[PDB]
């Protein structure tokens, strides 16, 4: 029955596979993406009319009927998203009368106009002379004065953001303004009666903050600045030394722009790693074979050929299968050896995860390293001496991450701050890299498959972690992926793995949850509104893969000789396509819960192959 | 008569530019190069048997029949040099046994051994664990404390100095040992009963240094020092900031080297800065028709084009030749527009300057600045708007660098500070850039191009320089040149450009001294031991550059008209050859006084039609 469909998902993943012998799926985001890259272009002077051709397709290609863009697929109207696509194209050449710019232009103004914007895009609009810097969050190089252990300084803000903020910080320190043409001014962004109803500070603003901004933004006007200049080549300095390998910055789209933005402040375009990191660029874009042109937010090299394998080898394939192994040796080569930003909190702690992309090692984070580790341990290499070596590190690294809760972050230790979630700047997305439930599932899934239980103390504090934020309904929130199916899959999962006795009340009450959500279709799916309205969490369209999550948790459950069980398993056998991938036209993945949607174009591959070959263990 | 010389001369050049419109002779110096280059290789530990092959075939090659090599041709045998091929070759795959390496280790006993070679030997030698690193002066990362007014600070020493100091701090701060297989350990460098003669301090040894090197290797054994980590990093981010653009460091064989050296202890061999510094290398090599493989020392593009003009324009050809525009409009591209380090002492002065290769903006020399300006004014550029404005910008980089004397320094202003060359480590070279006779006369010439003459304060100031300077003998000294026919040329040369009246009696006494020194073959000729033994002033073999100089000097004073004039261009139309060209198989140029010589590639070629264009202007 279902095997048939287990060979075409299995020869379809291995056909998908590059020669490297690794995996790599796109990853969608929004147009803010190719939207801000048409500005750097501009900002750079160095603007490619072929190029805004293609991104041109893709920006109307992506717009809906009403004329405006959103997050994720099938969601709502965002302001910020749309606004910032409306400025791009008539930077590109449309006119504000043509019937998309008419009905985007609308959306904007029944919004509240410019003024209901994110920083970033009042920013972005900024720095090319659309919107006064003065009415812009503040953040000052000086910043790059705090100490390790003090209030707000570069490391209590997540990896993600802490890049971001070092390298706007020389550009909000120099606020430069680069002018459009008078054909793409665009002062109808303001032209709206409505009232301007702007977003706040994610945790709350106070009033300190508020003044202590209008205090920058003062001293900002003032004809001396001491110690200004050594704040800014502070900046610069601590940006040199992190540049990633291809030349950007984490790995990720933000940081890598502003870092460029900053570097040109400096009059560094002849520097190394400003070319560098201009022409690495290229290999995040993608031809897209309709015309359109589109930028990935980040790579999941990595990522994707650890589930690749894991699902591959859950399916049926040899642990020395020759093909797996041309994974298994590529992600060896992958493993990190050196101080990260994570050696601030963890000095005498050896390197040995791994990243998200290609090559990014100062910022390895414990969801790949752990999944790497564990894949590796599913396998037979040739060389059982790095294999047992790496997962070593690895395994030691992950360990010596564990935060104060037993739970696990993505990037740092115990980063949870919650000073820098005030701050009027940080508007949108998150802030800080406190340990997540989804994180810490696939922490444990990893040592299980070494054996270690629920006797040793590092797994009991996580169990623990995880029980005490198990949701009222048993289900568990979806940090890195939508939503509480995601969750609960993981760590039903996990426990599962760890020795738990999956008949506890907690676990049941789980997967009760699980079965209560089932779709009529058979499969299961949650929408990424669940971030926002409550009433969407299990609810939604469903997909291949958010099938394939809650069918794993129903296995790992022993429910999966059930009728939910067997019902889920026909939606993935039937929906399944002739050459053996699945269609997947929602974001199953999160970036910033409720800000930000990742589409993990690997996904409705993977995990159903997975799952389906745990289902062919049940039996 | 000469007119066939200077066609074919010309024709000759012509050939020899490339296609982008630029001119571009390879830099001759000593084995030290490859030499190091081999041992960096191990370093890395990225060595290429072919590449090794190529390097043997070459060092054998320049290897004399005593078995040594000199720093020059026909120049005595040196044992720094001896003592790096030597061991250069053990590595590679020579045994101590052949010939070859019989006589050099012959050599290299009868001087004391290793005992007795500069500090920069021993300290290679120290990296590769063949000398212990307490016997090696000590430069510490605290170094990078020193206040821009500050005894010793980085900034007290010359640019070429400068950077290999920050380098190396780090690699003594580390003392770092790369062994070396057994098969290529030298042992047999220190079997020897000659008492080691070792070399001092350029400008003398005080014991106050003497005593402070001691105490920094003590506290070098202490299990802490404080600050340090700040130290080592300060030196880390200076070098990250001025990394060359084609991945060197001030585009020089040393600081680059040691740079990678330092990057390799720093773990970040993954790191964009090294992989740029790494392949950029390739980029100095240079393929040899006999199988072997030379790496120089820096390259000359800006300086062989720079000239290359002036010799065919005071040659003949139009100020608007569509193949000297090709230059002309390379050249403009060229120009810096950045601050460089010599924006330390020149805070108000606007970038205009020119380097000596490809891309190197934080390092222009007023050299390069003066002969290029100098050149551009002497052509007819469509775009007069850039031709003009170029030419002002240099024109007043050049004015604002005048030192206090009114003479010109190579790279910074003032950079006359005594203390540095007191330093145990400081026992090669020249260490600090003091202003030169021959830049300064460069510059004049420049100026006088325009027509600024003897009137203008900023003339007097450098015209004063030059005659306080002169020689008893009405001399004048060669800085960047061998030696005295090359810069009594530029002197004379110049003052006659800047108004000056030849009558004058300084003047006469000068090219009488010219006269008197020519060879029985018609032309001129003075030896690299003109540094050493002053028996050698204005006596040597001659060739067809230092012909050219001392050529000038006379048709600059009037005698071109005279015998020795008229006998002197003999000389260049007999020597040249069938193709328009000319051999030199001496060096001419000058890196360091007595302890580094240059070969210019293009110098036998350009000077000498630059002579006869101006001797078929006398007429
Ligand atoms: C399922 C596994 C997840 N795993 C932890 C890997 C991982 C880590 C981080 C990302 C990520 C990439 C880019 C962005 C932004 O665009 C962003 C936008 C705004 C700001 Br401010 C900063 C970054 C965000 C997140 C994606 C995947
Ligand atoms: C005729 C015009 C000259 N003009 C000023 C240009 C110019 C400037 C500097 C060079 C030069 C290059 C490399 C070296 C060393 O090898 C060296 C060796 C030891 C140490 Br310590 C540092 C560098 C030396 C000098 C060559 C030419
Ligand atoms: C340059 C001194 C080398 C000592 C660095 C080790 C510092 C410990 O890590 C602390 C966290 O900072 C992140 C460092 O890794 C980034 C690259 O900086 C270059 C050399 O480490
Ligand atoms: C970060 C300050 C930006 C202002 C630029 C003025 C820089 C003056 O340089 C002082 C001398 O140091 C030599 C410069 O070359 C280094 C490049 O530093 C990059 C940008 O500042």
């Amino acid at each position: 029955a279902y095997a048939r469909t287990l060979d075409r998902a299995v020869e379809y993943l291995l056909s998908c596979q590059k020669d490297e012998g690794y995996w790599w799926g796109p990853l969608l985001s929004n147009v803010t993406m190719e939207a801000e890259y048409v500005l750097l272009c501009h900002i750079l002077d160095r603007v490619d009319r072929d190029r805004m051709e293609k991104i041109r397709r893709y920006l109307l290609h992506e717009q809906r009927e009403d004329g405006t863009w959103a997050l994720y697929p099938g969601g709502p109207p965002d302001l910020d998203t749309t606004i910032e696509a409306y400025v791009a194209l008539k930077y590109i050449g449309m006119s504000r009368d043509e019937e998309p710019m008419q009905k985007a232009l609308r959306f904007i103004q029944s919004q509240g106009g410019i003024e209901s914007s994110r920083v970033f895009t009042r920013m972005w609009l900024a720095l090319v002379g659309e919107y006064p810097w003065e009415k812009v969050p503040m953040v000052p190089p000086e910043i790059m004065f705090l100490g390790k252990r003090m209030p707000l300084n570069i490391y209590e803000f997540g990896s993600w953001a802490r890049a971001t903020v070092v390298a706007l910080s020389i550009v909000m320190s120099r606020q430069p303004v680069f002018p459009l043409p008078e054909r793409a001014r665009v002062p109808e962004l303001y032209e709206t009666d409505v009232p301007p109803r702007r977003r706040g500070a994610k945790g709350g603003g106070g009033w300190i903050f508020d003044a202590l901004d209008r205090a920058l933004h003062g001293y900002q006007k003032l004809s001396v600045h001491p110690f200004r200049r050594a704040a800014e080549i502070r900046a610069l300095d601590w940006l040199l030394e992190r540049q990633a390998g291809d030349g950007s910055w984490g790995g990720i789209q933000p940081p890598w722009f502003y870092a460029l933005i900053a570097l040109k402040i400096l009059d560094m375009t002849q520097h190394p790693a400003f070319i560098k990191g201009w022409e690495g660029l290229e290999l995040y874009g993608v031809e897209l074979d309709y015309g359109g042109w589109m930028f990935q937010a980040s790579i999941s090299p990595v990522w994707d050929t650890g589930l690749a394998v894991l699902a591959l080898r859950a399916a049926g394939l040899p642990a020395d299968h020759d093909r797996l192994v041309k994974a298994g040796e590529w992600l060896l080569d992958r493993q990190i050896t050196v101080p990260g930003d994570w050696a601030v909190k963890r000095p005498n702690l050896k390197p040995g995860g791994f990243a998200f992309q290609f090559d990014n090692v100062y910022y390895p984070d414990v969801d790949d390293t752990a999944v790497v580790v564990w894949a590796l341990n599913t396998l037979r290499l040739p060389d059982e001496r790095r294999r047992r070596d790496a997962m070593t590190k690895g395994f030691r690294w992950i360990v010596g991450m564990q935060s104060s809760n037993g739970g696990w972050g993505a990037y740092d230790v115990d980063n949870t701050s919650d000073l820098p979630n005030h701050i009027p700047f940080c508007d949108f997305g998150e802030v800080t890299d406190p340990p997540s439930e989804d994180v810490t599932a696939h922490v444990l899934e990893c040592f299980g498959s070494f054996g270690y239980d629920d006797a040793w103390k590092v797994i009991r504090r996580a169990v623990e972690y995880l029980k005490r934020e198990q949701k009222p309904d048993g289900s568990w929130f979806g940090r890195w992926g939508v939503n509480y199916l995601y969750g609960t899959g993981a760590v039903v999962s996990a426990l599962k793995a760890v020795g738990i006795d999956t008949r506890e009340p907690y676990i049941q009450k789980a997967l009760d949850w699980v079965e209560q959500h089932q779709n009529p279709d058979g499969g299961w799916g949650e929408d990424c509104r669940s971030y926002e309205d409550p009433a969407y969490a299990g609810k939604g369209a469903s997909t291949p893969s958010q099938t394939a999550w809650a069918l794993m948790a129903l296995i790992a459950g022993g429910r999966a000789e059930s009728e939910a069980a067997r019902r889920g398993v026909q939606y993935l056998v039937e929906t399944q396509r002739p050459d053996g991938g699945w269609d997947e036209p929602y974001y199953t993945g999160t970036g910033f819960p409720g800000d930000f949607y990742l589409g993990y174009t690997m996904y409705r591959h993977v995990f159903p192959t997975l799952a389906l070959g745990r289902y062919k263990q049940a039996i």
